[PDB]
Formats: C-alpha cells, structure tokens, sequence
C-alpha cells in the first residue's frame, strides 16, 4: 500500500508506489485541507462554489483530488474511492495531484494525506 502527502502547489502531482493493473480493486481514502488561492481552505471535494475556468479535470470542483493512472486523463478522486475499478486499457503508475488550472499552482497552499491500498480479487 501507499500512504504519503500530496502538496496543492504540485502541478506536476505525486507519484505513488501503486501500479496499477488490469483486474486490480483499489481503495482510497483522502483527507486534508488545502487552498488554489484564496485564505479560506477546503477538503478532496474542492470548492463546489468555484467555476471551471480551465481545470485539469472538468469532472471534478476546484480544489479536489485527482489522478492519473498510467498516461490516462485526470480522474476524479475526492474524499477517496471504495473497492474501485479502473476503465478498461487503463493502468501504469498512480499520480495524484490537485485539481486546479494549469500554471496558476503556484500560489496553492496545504495538502492532502492519501492512503493508497489494493483490495482482495
Ligand atoms: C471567482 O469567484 C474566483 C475566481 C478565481 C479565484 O482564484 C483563482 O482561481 C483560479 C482557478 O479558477 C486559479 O487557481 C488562481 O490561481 C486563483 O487565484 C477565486 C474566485
Ligand atoms: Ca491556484
């Protein structure tokens, strides 16, 4: 399993232990507060109040936890997936990183305590 802090500055996003395979059920389970700018800090779901202005990921807040498994599209993570399953030809190394717009990570503070572990299949 994987347990480690995922930074909102991060652009780049946190690379973790977990690969991925095809079969795999994985569980996550996020948690933390972190902010894209403002003062105010918010959780894995990001700021249901925030438009989409050129987010990294459209299927999910501003904000929020995201990731990618392998070179695949931003997936939503929020507070953490149950015993999930990923699409089909999706697998490779699991990053996770903060849902916000490219270039403007920069004056993103706080971050989120990721805990990564593969199921029984
Ligand atoms: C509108 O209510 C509003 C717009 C932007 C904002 O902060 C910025 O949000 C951007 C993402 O949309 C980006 O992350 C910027 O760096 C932030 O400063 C708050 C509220
Ligand atoms: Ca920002």
């Amino acid at each position: 399993a994987w347990k480690g802090e995922v930074l909102a500055n991060n652009e780049a996003g946190q690379v973790t232990s977990i690969i991925y395979n095809p079969g795999d059920v994985i569980t996550i389970v996020a948690a933390g507060w972190a902010s894209y700018g403002p003062t105010q800090k918010w959780g894995p779901q990001g700021d249901r109040e925030h438009p989409d202005q050129g987010l990294i990921c459209h299927d999910a807040f501003c904000g929020a936890l995201v990731m990618k498994i392998g070179n695949s599209g931003t997936i939503p993570v929020n507070t953490g997936l149950f015993r999930w399953v990923a699409p089909n030809n999706v697998q490779g190394a699991i990053t996770l990183i903060y849902n916000d717009v490219p270039g403007t990570y920069g004056n993103n503070s706080g971050s989120f305590s990721v805990n990564i572990g593969k199921d029984q299949s």
